[PDB]
């Protein structure tokens, strides 16, 4: 389905209208298959030469996985999407598509720990890429770090768990004036934020979190807006003839889809971070309720915040629109549908009190995740961010006394009662 | 289970004895979950610091996926295995674990097309790695290409579809004398060949093909023999303190498992090519019959070869032990359980006759795969190897008139009848 | 979880707190297994004798299926539930548990076609049970049909598709004064109606429809309120010693759970209508969003009704609270959360116009189902009710010109636009 | 595929040639769907009236489930099959299709406990059917129990666990001379026995056991040979017009498939024991290796028997061809491919020694099942047959000191070593 239809209609229909014509299955089939029989040899040759569309091999493309991709692109109003094995793989592929040995990336610092470790260590040692980390709360800091080796600017929508919101439009202008795309990780804010409306060229998701929403499946997505001009000379693999496809120019053959086409034909084909069709089936199920779920997550989170602000065992609370938040103005400007499910706070008595808070919980789940329907809590400095030095954790908005909550869609009075009994026990 | 038990007992038990203690499930549960609740904060901290074993997050580790890994390691007599999203990802990770920008790899040339394209283009452009391709039919050619920048030697067990078998022991000696591991891709010969018995240090699989065996699931495996010494100075990431894990030395903490540990803790955690637990469940089912299946594949293939050799529309036939095969001696020496399922031949009348052969088939499936229970046929020069120049295809053992068959486990008289009617039609 | 927690908290937690202790999986594992290893022979004997709780065999009981059952019982505030292969099997088992050859059942006539055919033909010919059908819009009609052979009264919550709502409290009093339970089929109104609050003793569900909510899985549920007294002499199988379990009296051993215990130990064990653990996994996912989904279904349906009432191609519209509905008073009294997703209407030009309405639709799915997230339409007289005579269809509230809609959770303006273009085309 | 193709070719192809034409999926898709969109209203009407073939609703029919059914029918050389939720449901439906209140069934007594309990108690109390149990080791005993109320004769292929084999041809003649079909439960002997070659008219399977073969899925099958004449006056529901389908005569419309058609259209539609498409997918995977698996099961079992016969802690051993077996002649005559996987024996020291045997095992699984790839052991008198009196257990071939083994496909020396250490411990 198209831009003329509403978000919820797309979330239920896009990419699977009409149903497959073999049997009419209303539900998207799970095509748990590796291979696809060809009509004849000409079919088979056209498919491999990129001269006709069809399925060849599940590593490269699969019908269940394609419905997921098409529906995500429709919801984002992008020109195409690619599904991959994890949010990490989506980030990896989004960068590696346009960068390699000797290249630079300007990144914000309000980052999930796993992105930090990929950027700072793995991409440098295994791909020769230098990521330059900046305080994205001031857009001038992004401009000052761009160089002729920069290939992209990278931001998260709501800094997990710093809870800062960058000025997307200002930073997108900076990236475009310097001839590079803005890539946004919108993991924590599907539906409530549309990056392509605000300057982003590329969106990645950890479909694992909110998109799936039920804590069952690992997966990632890369979405291409199709509006960046790859021919400025900084992205020659998207322009020059590709020896692997006998001379194909991606911009020439695939036009506005050049980028997501190469992600598939080069990186997915060769590095092989494909999603399972079963996992795709479950993510499609998640999308069908995503907007209802996100509205409830965000309504509960705002209530949780107000509860915590007035509680005697709590020393501070953060939320994208909290009074002390340095980017609340950006949160107000760009998030008009809810301000995310993630809430941080500190317990009086520091790290050891937070320890006893976590240990006392009876309904909230002490685990490593966000974006489950259930409410989740953790201590980031010793978990999601343990790979970082004390100085590094502070750059990303992570302190030693911090508790992160991913607020779920339980009845809020039950969440608050678990929080209260556990906060009382932490002061004993 | 251990080295004292037979292959089939291990294939049915290793890694899941005793059954999980929650309910006693005899079958391996499908843990379709992202996360795992922790006992308390100390548990959670020990797990992330690598100070205690347990599950944290399915990208990094999962109980269903772990049973698969443990059973593959037991069958291989390796010290550990890692599961990943595809055979391509396993190859990628096996190399990237020990190589990066400016490094070299010596590879054989009897290679699946997808490995060629990863080696020649993707790893060079995205990782700065120079793969040097050699004629592995003479081990002297491997020695002559090693340099001080070489990090590994790479071979396939039965060249897909050149059908050549390298001299593993001679090449393993060369690699070890030069301080680098031998990595073997044993995709086409699980059970019938044990690389670790013949000098290989690392084995990778495309679990997709024969291990799964039913054409349902994409997946890869990396298996570590645990016998290579990573401390010779060429593998400093396996020895030096890792900043991402606050100073952990992989050889010191994980000893013989240093390599497969870093594959998990670095590459899987950051690049994110994880396998789905559903896919793992299906690969475990495949292992339970693998030895029966491989014996039938190889018995049928040898019969198919004899049929083709005497048929009037066939100009030539290849098989690892065919009289004209330049490495039949190696095939005889190393494959004592069967000589693989893959068979090549040429039709009289060249490419256009093979075209009409493929188009006439009625039971054999014209698709891109090997290792299905069903019998498969294809024309490689325009498909699995289309990414290669005419000169390059010839280096890998692929001609323009070649038909590749993956012989399945149907009743051989039905396979032969389909082959015969289609060969008659190709001469019209 | 317990009656102290809210509906949404239960829907996310009940039956799986704490997570399984083997690994801590936050998601409910898919235990796709037939069998469960026993600790020793005493364990195994106690389990089969009904002297200890545990798992023995998936036909009889399974850990994934048990979580589903426990969560449904918690949401219903029943004492237990049983999962089965379909809504039809749940109805069958709910009756067969308490009735057999020579017994009677008093049923309402506002019935899904499949229930009618089971009641009128299959149970009579294969079980000797006489179902007496009555106009349940007047409770006096239920009393007048009870006899000393009656074993239960049976009602649907919202007559599918007559859209009538019975007076539950009045009819429950009648059944209880005559010593028989009231069994309610609450398929179309989970969450929005709680039968046990209004006199029902037994609830059955077609988990297929709204509970699943995504059109993926067939399944049924039987829920026992635990408040009916089975010892009045009409239910001797629940009281007398059971030879199959060496003398067990169900009321004595299982107390308030006697009924659902026999459903498992007798009917599920012997007739074998078990649910798959995969299907159960998906129904659990459905429950996690059920209340959000049902509120949206009912809000959209009420809007659709208002649209249809004012449209020139529509001759009439029905809805439980429509002005002409003979039971709107009951709908107002008992449904305080929404009035269901099902809407009927007639097109001007009769059966052939409705034909052209269905044939013109472009977003609404012409299929046999209700309770999908997508909007569905059909012509019942030739489909869901085709097994009934013209007189019989009229007894159930089905006319020849009727269109049934199951209103989904798409954006209502998109539903209405599809309805309007198709209604215009029907008048051409 | 057809009778011209071999068993293994059929097991890999029948029912899914050609692959679905939407995408060409070589693997059978998992159609996890409830519903199927119709082309238009005429389509929808023809489908419900039984005037055209197609899919309507997964309770009644599903594309994945249909491939399973078609492949089983092809392997059996039957005219059709029906899939159901369990082996118990298949037995139930096979009888209820042709019998009801006041009818009789002549059954053998060499029966799985669950069949006994269905026959003796559940079908009598819930369906009014009188099963007459006879010593089927003498065919004269079958003739002497037939009456004008008899509707079928029922046998198991290898009495589980009496291990007796009836004289199928003699008993089939008796049933046919008296105008009733012979129904065979071939659960324990797929592939190794073809009941339709020896007089059976109807075959049922517990697909759970050997057909699946991996202990993952519950399921049943009913297979119709299509050769019984239902018009002799004893089966009027198969001849007379069916009110539920407006006058359809099953023999007239469906001809040789009348029986399996009514199983679907009446019993599956109304009692609702449908199989999940996921479970069907797994059973199809099992079929692909069934013949290799059964040959290995039977070869290992015969070796286990010889080991047990010579062991000092064993007092007796039974096997269909054991020297003391009263039906070894029948086993020799009818089983020409292997004599089943099931082995019974007694330990010196009686029930308490067998207790200590079971408790000592370290590789063989103490669970309730047969037909897993793994080797299984149990004590039937307190488990699979606990529902029967001491007299009743003895009628079925079950004593108090009996150990039943389901011999798996592990390496036999590992099975024997587990058996030996556990037999030594039982004598302490």
């Amino acid at each position: 389905d198209w831009k003329k239809y509403g978000y919820n209609t797309r979330a239920l229909h896009a990419g699977y209208e009409p149903p497959e014509q073999a049997t009419g299955s209303r539900a998207v089939p799970i095509y748990q298959t590796t291979s696809y029989v060809f009509r004849d040899s000409d079919h088979a040759a056209r498919l491999f030469a990129l001269e006709e569309p069809g399925f060849i091999y599940t590593r490269i493309g699969n019908p269940t996985v394609s419905v997921l991709e098409e529906r995500i692109a429709a919801l984002e109003e992008g020109v195409g999407a690619l599904a991959v094995a994890s949010g990490q793989a989506a980030i990896t592929y989004a960068i590696l598509n346009i960068a390699g040995p000797g290249d630079e990336i300007v990144s914000g610092s309000a980052l999930y720990g796993g992105t930090y470790n990929l950027f700072r260590h793995t991409l440098y040692k295994k791909s020769g890429i230098i990521v330059k980390f900046v305080d994205e709360t001031d857009p001038k800091n992004i401009e000052e770090a761009i160089t002729e080796k920069t290939k992209a600017v990278y931001l998260e929508t709501i800094g997990n768990p710093g809870l800062t919101v960058p000025d997307f439009e200002a930073i997108a202008e900076i990236a475009h004036r310097h001839g590079v795309p803005l890539i946004v990780d919108n993991t924590v804010a599907p539906y409530i934020f549309r990056p392509f409306e605000h300057g982003a060229d590329i969106v990645v998701y950890s479909a694992t979190k909110f998109i799936g929403g039920h804590g069952t499946s690992i997966g990632g997505l890369i979405v291409d807006s199709g509006k960046f001009d790859w021919t400025n000379g900084k992205f020659p693999e998207l322009v020059e003839p590709d020896p692997s496809y006998h001379g194909v120019s991606y911009v020439e053959t695939f036009k506005e889809a050049a980028y997501i086409a190469k992600c598939r034909t080069q990186l997915l084909r060769d590095l092989g971070s494909c999603m399972s069709p079963f996992n795709a089936f479950l993510f499609i199920l998640g999308l069908e309720t995503l907007s209802l779920r996100m509205k409830k997550h965000c309504e509960n989170a705002l209530k949780i915040v107000e509860f915590l602000k007035s509680h005697p065992a709590v020393s501070w609370v953060n939320y994208p629109i909290a009074e002390g938040n340095k980017t609340r103005e950006n949160a107000l400007k760009y998030l008009k549908e809810g301000y995310g499910a993630i809430v941080t706070f500190g317990v009086k008595g520091g790290k050891e009190a937070g320890k006893k808070f976590i240990d006392s919980l009876t309904l909230i789940s002490h685990l490593a995740n966000i974006g489950d329907a259930r409410t989740l809590a953790i201590h980031p400095a010793s978990t999601t961010h343990q790979q970082l030095t004390e100085e590094e954790q502070l750059k990303t908005g992570v302190t030693p006394d911090m508790i992160r909550l991913s607020v779920g869609i339980e009845d809020v009075e039950d969440i608050i009662a678990d929080l209260d009994q556990a906060l009382r026990k932490s002061q004993e």
